[PDB]
């Protein structure tokens, strides 16, 4: 039976009576079967590494106080998700092997209130992308929001890890606006303008009076978010969608080039560019077996098979333009002058393409448009039992930087029988490195390798000066073991707080590599 | 004058080994040198907020040892770049007593300025006239995001929130990465910079983890030694505009048509402005010229204001950025739209150039990130002028800026303080700018002034709007405002002081967050 590490059976015991005193024995799990779903369904360690002893599921912020409360009596540690699809990153699986998960969406799955007008949402943890998106279709179609790839996730849960879509507003971070945290020993607390009772502000400017906090609360153990605010685009009068293929892969260093300068004044690259590579291309509309059946990685001529018989490029450039159709037609004539300098280039818009080689096009103008997808899932059935991590170092958005990444990312994944399946996505000044690392999640061996590949990946993008931005709980120790600046001065400082926050350590230990005292250097 | 808590003993021990850290000129303890660091525009009592001794440090490494020296003898330190917190209690500290450690004086270098990508490494003591001066020489596709005045700093203006009037006109949004020392001394980079051998500090906001540069803002909690920022690109070309409003009550409708126009950064490109007849009136005149009467500005003179220089109660000002094809459009779209407004009546940069035209060709200038200190002007509207911050967030909607102007000019007139005013809109929020000008020399006037604010905050909150920035006299009571759920945010940022300051040196009271051994002690 899962024990919470430092907990005994009786203390055990003890805290899941008074959970389920709080919201009720029909939300407190502790049966194996349920427990299972809460596994990383992409383990890259064991698949034994992080479990969870149960998953509470609190009604209402009160509610998550209470548990909070209860937790601390008993040293319980608690993990938190909002809906638990952090696929690549852990699922819903704890950092810490044991913790209790507070599951915040089953139950606090709410919009609380849409502001047409002045284009806003405060929402529940619950609320997924596909939920709003239904709400504002209903309610209030001037707004459209912005989704990462799927859209089954939460857009309190995505935007608390710092997640991206590729809108206008794909920072999901930044168009947050107000939250409201249940603090580590059960206080509760509204940021920004929410602070002030009555304010009918806490939706329009993040800030408020005094240190802004909301970051705090981002990729981080100090709260349980219960309310978060999210600003709502407008929907532009028009849209169109482009594909642009370049035939080789050299060209990625032309191709960053003139990106950068067409996308950091926001136009007329006006939504998140992406340049995806023939891999994750290929990856959903096709399988590895239809390419090659052989042992190694992809032979060349895999590669040149690909290219031909779907119609793509090794790199697939992919934009939006919004507004009318004058406008769009203009920045579009910019784009092709623009890119069309690289020889082989090829442009399609989205009504002008429509084979297999168009089903990522079609795809990207649903989610370059706010309207969520579960088409990239497709690319999960590339090989069976198909799991992946995530890899995303950045890096300046220039071409010689997206060429050395391009070549040690692939050369260490052929090195680790791993495809190279990546995209360079330019946010406005900075660049992003984004490799789906591929594995069988049922061959311990590929799970191994997979867990190795990605640390010598961290530590080579490191020693280049690329940080990782985002990881899996087996990576979080050393992408925060990397950012040790001033003899680890940035942990030091995520170390005081938390421990002056939480001082018997419960909320999420291990989250970003900060580990409350009673946790720290025990090695789990 | 002593800081509270320090016996003279514990003083002058620490004033020697800050002497021996910084050197003896960068200590100053003479009267005549602390008298430079006097708040100049002083609400209430202009001997509140005094500082003991004045040290300009050197480096990061001369920061880390003076804030070791501040944490041996209990010295509280309050922190400046530029110090020209005008409004908010200049270089004054908020508790009286405290030595003011002076980043701007020696740490004063632009560190690195990348063209190509667009920022600036920047230390305390650049002011945005050094870093305009600069790109002009060396980095010319690229423009600087100033306020009014060009004389503060990039870095100490990003640390309280300010903000200019170009896209870039959210400071603290474009400040990207910064080095921190800790109150115990410590030193840290936020972001990418924590990374060694890291080429992206200036190019992403957040790092790995929690991301903490926001908690370093408006705040006590570190000594800013480095500051990131982002700058923006100069369009091809650019024209700024103004529109006259005739009617008090015009207000309601310039709000409403002003927000579907600004929520999508388009028409309406940069931080539009609204700026009531006084405001523009004061920067070209001085209040003699228009009533030597008793009392508040009757209407006749706000009319002979209007009519002599040719502005209306509502002055906006607005930038269009891009080819002039599409600066033509845009300008069309803001005409068709605000012309729906009878008086209304529009000019631009180019077709003006008259005495009541000073205020649209500085904004010409301020949305072009050229900076000026030409809104000084202001501060000869009356003898010995000085003016307090009043500035609350409310939604941007006609009715609420209809409550706000009537609710503070009724006050102001109550008061004997002229409404001079701005409504700004940054995307999908409104700020309330007022301008209470008063007699620094007269303690009538002094006394009155910080009544008249007090109330005002007061008002504005129990109506739902809060107070975004303050002076260092109104910091407790703006804090005692957002007070949701019993004090929980105060509660909360006093844990991470207690915490990050067990000794309770950093600019203790600031935006009314106290470390333990001064907190209910009353200042
Ligand atoms: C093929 C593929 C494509 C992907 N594409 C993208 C993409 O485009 N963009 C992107 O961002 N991601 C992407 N992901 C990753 C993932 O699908 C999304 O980020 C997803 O939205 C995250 O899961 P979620 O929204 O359920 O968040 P959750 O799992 O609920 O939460 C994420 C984390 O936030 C914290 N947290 C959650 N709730 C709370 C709370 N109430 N209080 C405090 N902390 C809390 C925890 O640290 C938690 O682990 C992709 C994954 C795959 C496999
Ligand atoms: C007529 C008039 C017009 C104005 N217009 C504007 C305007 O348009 N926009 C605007 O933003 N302001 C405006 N102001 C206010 C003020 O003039 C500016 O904000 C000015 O830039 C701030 O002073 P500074 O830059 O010297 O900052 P400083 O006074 O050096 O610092 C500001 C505050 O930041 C903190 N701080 C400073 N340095 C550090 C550090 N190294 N580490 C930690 N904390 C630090 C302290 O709390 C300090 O009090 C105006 C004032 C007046 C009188
Ligand atoms: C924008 O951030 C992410 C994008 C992808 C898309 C992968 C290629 O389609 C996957 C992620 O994590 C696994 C991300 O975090
Ligand atoms: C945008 O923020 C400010 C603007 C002004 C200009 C006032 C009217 O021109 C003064 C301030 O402080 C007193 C501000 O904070």
């Amino acid at each position: 039976r899962t024990l919470p590490p430092g907990v005994s059976d009786e203390d055990f015991t003890s805290a899941l009576t008074a959970f389920r005193d709080v919201v009720g024995d029909e939300f407190v799990r502790t049966d194996e079967a349920e427990l299972a779903r809460f596994h990383d369904p992409y383990p890259v360690g064991d698949a034994d590494a992080h479990l969870a002893s149960a998953v509470i599921s609190p009604r209402d912020t009160e509610q998550v106080q209470e548990v909070v409360r209860i937790a601390n009596r008993y040293g319980i540690p608690l993990s938190v998700i909002s809906t638990g699809r952090n696929n690549g990153y852990g699922g819903s699986a704890p950092r810490l092997s044991g913790a209790v998960v507070v599951n915040t969406g089953e139950r606090m799955n709410r919009i609380l209130e849409v502001d047409e007008k002045l284009g806003y949402a405060l929402l529940e943890p619950g609320v997924t992308y596909f939920d709003l998106h239904e709400y504002l279709e209903a309610h209030a179609p001037s707004l459209m929001i912005d989704c990462p790839d799927l859209g089954w996730g939460s857009v309190v849960g995505n935007a608390l890890d710092r997640g991206a879509g590729y809108t206008p507003y794909g920072d999901h971070f930044m168009w947050q606006t107000g939250m409201e945290v249940v603090l580590p020993q059960g206080d509760v607390m509204r940021t920004g303008m929410g602070a002030l009772p009555g304010s009918t502000t806490w939706q329009l400017i993040p800030y408020g009076f005094g240190p802004y906090p909301d970051g705090m609360f981002t990729q981080s153990n100090l709260g349980i978010v219960t309310k978060m605010g999210i600003a709502l685009m407008q929907k532009p009068p028009a849209s169109m969608t482009y594909q642009i293929t370049f035939e080789n892969e050299s060209d990625l260093e032309q191709i960053v080039d003139i990106m950068l300068p067409l996308r950091i004044n926001m136009a007329p690259l006006q939504n998140v560019p992406v340049l995806r590579n023939i891999i994750l291309d290929a990856a959903v509309v096709s399988q590895r077996a239809d390419w090659y059946d052989g042992d190694g990685p992809l032979p060349p001529e895999a590669i040149e098979r690909m290219k031909k018989e779907l119609g793509l490029g090794y790199w697939n450039f992919y934009g939006t333009l919004y507004g009318p159709p004058q406008l769009i037609e203009m920045n579009y004539g910019i784009i092709k002058d623009a890119f069309g300098q690289i020889p082989g280039s090829r442009f399609q818009t989205h009504e002008e393409r429509h084979d297999r080689g168009a089903h990522v096009l079609q795809d990207r103008h649903k989610i370059n448009n706010g309207i969520p997808s579960l088409s990239e899932m497709k690319l999960m059935d590339w090989i069976p039992g198909a799991g992946h991590v995530g890899f995303s170092p950045i890096s300046p958005p220039v071409g010689r930087d997206a060429m050395k990444q391009f070549r040690m990312v692939r050369s260490r994944a052929d090195e680790y029988a791993k495809d190279y399946a990546a995209q360079f996505v330019v946010g406005l000044r900075e660049m992003h490195h984004i490799a789906l690392l591929l594995f069988d999640t049922q061959d311990a061996t590929a799970r191994n390798e997979t867990l190795a590949l990605t640390r010598l990946l961290i530590d080579e993008a490191a020693a280049e000066g690329y940080g990782e931005y985002r990881t899996h709980n087996a990576l979080m120790d050393q992408v925060m073991g990397t950012y040790n600046w001033g003899d680890g001065a940035l942990l030091k400082f995520h170390e005081a707080i938390k421990d002056a926050l939480d001082p018997n350590g419960i909320i999420a230990p291990g989250k970003s590599g900060v580990w409350p005292a009673r946790y720290r250097g025990k090695g789990l």
